[PDB]
């Protein structure tokens, strides 16, 4: 009877850590001194095992479950991707990968993660109203001089300045579905990473010069690591929403909960707990 919730590792929305030797999760406290709420999330470490999950989206999940009175089980997307539609098995048959695919196949009943709301996905699933308003920006090593998405080193691609995004993500599609961005798309196609964490590390290690990704994630990362910065103003706006199959019995109630959370300070408090609370030190 409990909902199968699928999520993905993506700080500060979802942290994923090993359980202690006894199988439980380490007792930690937020910046406010409150216990950090932790849930067991099974997924690849390959090898699939129980792990500890917490963060902005986990607090949101707990709030939704309480408000809507439902039980759940959380697992991390098996292929580690957000989701794009592609031909499979060397055929012309198209299927969605990532969390999108799991939701459509029934492996998941609800996607609770920093999932971007876009038109392509909305053609196959239903989204709640946005639980977070953000956009796209660019992450670079402090010192790198880039104006933004219109910088010549991005518009006139060269092996001297490498940039990329994450494979099978909404950002990949944003560029793929725009002829005006064909040159850029062709460049990133040869450099895209499997996960945001790896791309961010690459920028830090000087192996990737620019990482194009969600501003909610990049601004947090850049604000916690003083060697990393973002290019400032977002070049596109998008929201994160809860994902459900079309004609789901949870759609209306999920959006009602999100509305209330935007109205009473709950969402704002999540930002003060998980996003803006301290200076760089990582």
């Amino acid at each position: 009877t409990r909902l199968k919730i699928v999520t993905i590792h993506q700080e500060p929305f979802v942290y994923v850590k090993p359980t202690m030797s006894d199988g439980t999760c380490k007792e930690e406290f937020t910046v406010n001194g409150d216990p950090v709420k932790k849930v067991i999330c099974t997924g690849p470490n390959r090898h699939t095992v129980p792990q500890c999950c917490y963060g902005f989206c986990i607090d949101l999940l707990i709030k939704l479950a309480r408000t809507m009175n439902f039980t759940y089980e959380v697992h991390l997307v098996a292929d580690g991707k957000f989701g794009t539609q592609e031909r499979v098995n060397n055929s012309n048959k198209k299927e969605w990968n990532g969390m999108m695919g799991e939701l459509l196949s029934g492996q998941a009943d609800m996607i609770v993660a920093p999932l971007t709301i876009n038109t392509e996905r909305a053609q196959y699933i239903e989204f709640s109203k946005p639980f977070k308003y953000q956009g796209l920006t660019i992450l670079v090593k402090k010192g790198t001089r880039i104006t933004g998405i219109n910088d010549p080193r991005l518009r006139n691609p060269s092996d001297k300045f490498i940039y990329a995004t994450v494979k099978q993500s909404s950002v990949d599609i944003y560029f793929r579905r725009q002829v005006e961005l064909s040159t850029m798309y062709r460049h990133m196609e040869k450099h895209n990473y499997e996960s945001a964490a790896e791309a961010i590390q690459a920028v830090r290690d000087n192996k990737l010069h620019a990482f194009i990704w969600d501003s909610a994630v990049l601004e947090f990362e850049a604000s916690q690591k003083c060697d990393l910065v973002t290019t400032g103003e977002l070049f596109f706006r998008s929201g994160f929403g809860i994902g459900m199959r079309k004609d789901s019995p949870w759609k209306q109630n999920v959006s009602l909960s999100i509305l209330k959370s935007h109205e009473n300070g709950f969402m704002e408090d999540l930002d003060k707990t998980w996003v803006r609370y301290q200076e760089c030190d990582s």
